[PDB]
RNA sequence: CAGGUUGUACUUCUUAGAGGGACUAUUGUGCAAUAAGCCAAUGGAAGUUUAAGGCAAUAACAGGUCUGUGAUGCCCCUAGACGU
């Protein structure tokens, strides 16, 4: 038969509130897995986990540092080339500067008016990108000034839900046909893509919907969009008078992300996750609802609690879900079974 | 363990200014016509509209004060005056 069965590896408790964001460590070395995990959650703290090796004791790993931070919510993190830095977004209307390995901040970027919704990080990393609700996004050094503003020609209508830059191809061969950029995704569910001196690309109006999130393929050659659209669009960097794929998930979308090999869409709905591939055709390739850790509260049901962040691990093995419960998921693929 | 210093060092304690934060939120019975809502549990600094107060409608009590008033009507006293 050779299919699809969904294993589960294990469970991450720690979080008060929603997971808002989710970020496994980069590849130090070629093909090999980052022991590194971090979270962002609503109780306003930053995760960083001790992964577990072979567990099932009930859990996957547990929680190594727990980042007292931000006085909001955190909207979003975003990661350093190397696992030992890493900003986070928060309605504080501040980011922040992790050095992971101490729970120390040592920079917070003041400047932005309203909450913040996305974190962007450069490949180079001296670029710090940053959405709110604003409607702008703002340019910041290593250090802390920011630098420039999306102005208002450029900006979108509402606010804007989040911002990422297109990854950066190794070899220095004459790449693609596009250089790299970074599209933006604003609640009037309108895809911009950005030049990266902040000039106008591309805006298409994606949704009638407000997009809740945006992924870049490691190509940087196809993005995936949703939101309460219900539906999934991705998009070719290229002829871009329609989308080079559109599907349709259960449910409202909260984060859409690519397998850093493998070539499948992970999409986080209110349901659970669907996972699709652009292999086929077909329109549900994989799906996981199975939410009810703290469910289990003898007479306490919050039946479906709905995953607020998706993240697979440097290889494209592990897949991480953060749910309403505050509760990190661990999936696992396994084929070719039957 | 007390004491003295010092650093363009820090804010947990203290101060106070900006801004957060609860809205009845999440879950199940009663209500249930849909309801407004009521209950219990959990999370919560905080759920009796969070606690304690301020403000306080139309009428009216011939309530009380002319001894708080240079707010006054009328009536009283006026130089051995109830003036001083
Ligand atoms: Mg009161
Ligand atoms: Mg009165
Ligand atoms: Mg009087
Ligand atoms: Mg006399």
């Amino acid at each position: 038969s050779l299919d699809i069965q969904v294993v589960k590896r294990g469970i991450l408790e720690g979080h008060s509130d929603w997971v808002t964001s989710i970020v496994a460590g980069f590849s130090q070395k070629e093909n090999e897995d980052s022991p590194v995990l971090i979270s962002g959650s609503r109780d306003k703290t930053v995760m960083i986990w001790k992964l577990y090796e072979e567990e099932q004791n009930g859990y996957f790993g547990i929680p190594h540092k727990a980042l007292t931070g931000h006085n909001h919510f955190v909207s979003d993190l975003a990661l350093s080339q190397e696992n030992c830095f890493a900003i986070s977004s928060s309605w504080d209307k501040t980011l922040r500067l992790w050095d992971l390995r101490t729970g120390t901040t040592y920079k917070r970027f003041v400047g932005h008016q309203s909450e913040v919704y996305s974190v962007a990080f450069s490949p180079d990393n001296r670029q710090i990108l940053s959405a709110g609700a604003e409607r702008e996004i703002k340019l910041w050094n290593i250090l802390g000034e920011c630098k420039f503003s999306s102005a208002e020609k450029e900006n979108h209508s509402d606010w804007v839900s989040c911002v990422r830059y297109s990854p950066i191809m190794k070899s220095a061969n004459k790449v693609q046909p596009f250089a790299p950029y970074f599209a933006s995704v604003g609640w009037d569910g309108r895809l911009k893509v950005w030049n990266t001196n902040f000039q106008i690309r591309y805006t298409f109006k994606a949704h009638e919907s407000n997009v809740n999130h945006l992924s870049i393929s490691p190509n940087g050659k196809y993005i995936a969009t949703g939101g309460k659209d219900k539906k999934l669009l991705i998009w070719d960097i290229l002829n871009l008078t329609y989308p080079q794929r559109e599907f349709d998930a259960g449910s409202t979308i909260n984060q859409i992300a690519f397998n850093p090999k493998l070539q499948w869409v992970a999409v986080g709905t209110d349901q659970g996750v669907k996972i699709f591939n652009l292999m086929t055709q077909s329109k549900a390739p994989v799906c996981t609802i199975e939410a009810e850790p703290i469910t289990k509260a003898e007479g306490q049901k919050g039946k479906n609690p709905q995953c607020t962040s998706l993240a697979w691990n440097a290889l494209g093995k592990k897949l991480f879900a953060g749910f309403t419960d505050g509760v990190i998921r661990t999936f696992s693929f396994e084929t070719s079974a039957n």
